């Protein structure tokens, strides 16, 4: 049988898999892996697509967006996802990861998906949390929201990020949803005197965006190459990437003209 | 109403659609065109999908990225395809375009979708004709395939290029089918001292790739910006897009090694 993408409504892809080999649900989430030829494995987070054999991407790109922009990173924060295969990339650099989930029950039923499950679930400077109000005060150099996060949100974590730090979180894809990454760069704006929307160069299986957004740091200006070139064990990430992420076609740049803050 | 789109055979896309609005076929081509709510029509022509709302993006892409990498272009050349945008965005420049079609009964058929179909068909500077031969032997300075061309193919065009001459051409996406651009850029390789691999960025939905190739005449060194900053009708189409379009995540960079030439 296949399970179906959402792109657009009137735009669908459709997976054929091998046999669905877990399910799990919760009271606020639903939780299927299924066997895949093309992707090895696929599962299905709530209405969305994670595929195994090309994890490394985004876990990638936005772990070093970050981490090859800044000079130090102790605390970095990652919120609103399941995601640990970011957390792993960022065990790359001289850092704590305070990871917040709420719902153990989902993100520990990705055991064997996340091929880095149990290296990150052992780190000594990974902590979970089911909530913010869990933690411990303090401010963070990096801070990653897994999902389009509304004013509300956005005015939270703003707050406890540092003066030097960087808040990378996602939205829709720029081109196919030009008003809606519109819309993630004006809330953006109102906090932030830099806020510029990226994609991951040549994923074409997904409508998904990203904004780069910060107090001063500039994601190109404040580009780092030693700590890009002393990685190791990356097959995505490198300067080329880095670079092309952020390149906007000259329509989207005038669009957007008033919602950028460079 | 939906017509498919095969990614894999074991991935496909789905496009809702109003209605058909045309069905012409040759003995060799079949068109389609049908109305869609997401990109006003789509024309599916041979399973290649064309979508109306958006041509200018791969007709800015493909027209400039030779045109702005060269000081002068009189003799351009285009073959196995229909994209007459091409042309049109082509027309920018002062020049002299041959276009070979053979099948000009579904040519004609796009008389309504192209939006510049007419201009450029009563261009002065405008040739069509059905094959190579039928017309005056001479040089080009660029050379557009439409379409992955065999080694037969190549070996031709390759003997009507001029010294510092460019041709440009088409394969696949390398992110779920790097082989088939290895081999590409393999065919390539043997008989051009440049061969580089390019995608259009922020094009999601396309697993189409293309080659940039030459005797010397580089896409990145020889780019020149005073001829990008000179079109002022383009809206996709500039130098950031120019650039990104060549970045290569760190695997597929180590694998076409032995085909890259840069």
């Amino acid at each position: 049988m296949w399970i179906t993408q959402e792109i657009t409504p009137y735009l669908r892809k459709e997976y054929t898999i091998e046999a669905k080999l877990l399910d799990v649900r919760s009271e606020h989430n639903i939780l299927e892996i299924f066997k895949s030829k093309d992707f090895g494995e696929i599962a299905m987070l709530n209405r969305q697509l994670l595929f195994k054999n090309f994890l490394h991407i985004e876990s990638e790109l936005l772990a070093h967006m970050g981490g090859c922009t800044k000079k130090e990173l102790k605390e970095v924060l990652i919120v609103d996802g399941f995601d640990l295969e970011l957390a792993h990339q960022l065990f790359k650099y001289d850092t704590h990861i305070d990871f917040v989930q709420a719902d153990e029950k989902i993100l520990d039923s990705f055991i064997s998906f996340f091929p880095h499950f149990h290296e990150v679930k052992n780190n000594k400077n990974f902590t979970h949390a089911k909530q913010l109000l869990d933690l411990d005060i303090k401010k963070y150099d990096l801070i990653f929201c897994l999902q389009e996060p509304d004013i509300h949100r956005i005015d939270g974590l703003k707050r406890m990020l540092k003066e030097d730090g960087v808040f990378i979180s996602v939205a829709k894809h720029p081109l196919l949803e030009h008003v809606s990454m519109q819309n993630a760069l004006k809330n953006m704006g109102g906090v932030f005197s830099v806020a510029m929307p990226f994609v991951a160069p040549l994923r074409i299986l997904s409508n998904k965006g990203y904004i780069y957004a910060s107090f001063k740091t500039h994601p190109l200006k404040d580009l780092m190459t030693p700590k890009i070139e002393a990685l190791t064990s990356v097959r995505y990430y490198n300067e080329d990437i880095h670079r092309a992420a952020f390149a906007l076609p000259k329509n989207l740049q005038e669009v957007f003209k008033d919602n950028i803050k460079s």
